[PDB]
């Protein structure tokens, strides 16, 4: 179905090829979306609620677990979010046969993919502002993308 993860510079001339992953999130919405990429650890209503930075008009990037993609995806929509990525920080191994089940069997609101930990790592590379240590996360994880930076999320159809 064709998804790209681009890192595209604001000077509007480079862009770097992220991730094309080769997984689909059943039920996602297709679409491309392009903004600021604003980690929000698990996409709980809690970890929502101790960020700074508002999601209002972001791409989001949540860690697996907890909670449902679903809920991830609600709680994002629900601020605002234009787009959602999901990765698994503990494994290399990219996340098979996710799923997106909302009430009504319907499509998210915005598109959502799923990327392997390599291209989360990528990502924060070009992201500023140390993750809480409180996360428990790895070393490299990053908060928000750098002012010249935009991430262009593409769920294909
Ligand atoms: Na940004
Ligand atoms: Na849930």
């Amino acid at each position: 179905m064709q998804n790209s993860v681009i890192i595209v510079d604001k000077n509007g001339r480079l862009e770097y090829l992220v991730e094309n992953p080769g997984g689909s999130v059943a039920n996602s919405k297709a679409a491309t979306v392009t903004g600021k990429l604003v980690h929000a650890n698990f996409g709980t209503k809690k970890d929502f609620e101790d960020l700074y930075t508002p999601v209002n008009g972001s791409i989001v990037i949540v860690r697996a677990g907890k909670i449902t993609f679903a809920e991830k995806v609600a709680n994002a929509e629900s601020l605002n979010a234009i787009g959602v990525l999901i990765y698994m920080d503990q494994t290399k191994f990219p996340i098979v046969n996710a799923e997106l089940s909302f009430t009504g069997k319907g499509k998210s609101g915005i598109p959502v993919q799923t990327i392997s930990r390599e291209a989360a790592e990528k990502l924060f590379g070009n992201m500023e502002g140390d993750c809480p240590s409180d996360w428990k996360t790895d070393s490299t994880c990053r908060m928000v993308t750098s002012e010249s930076k935009n991430v262009k999320l593409t769920v294909g159809g």
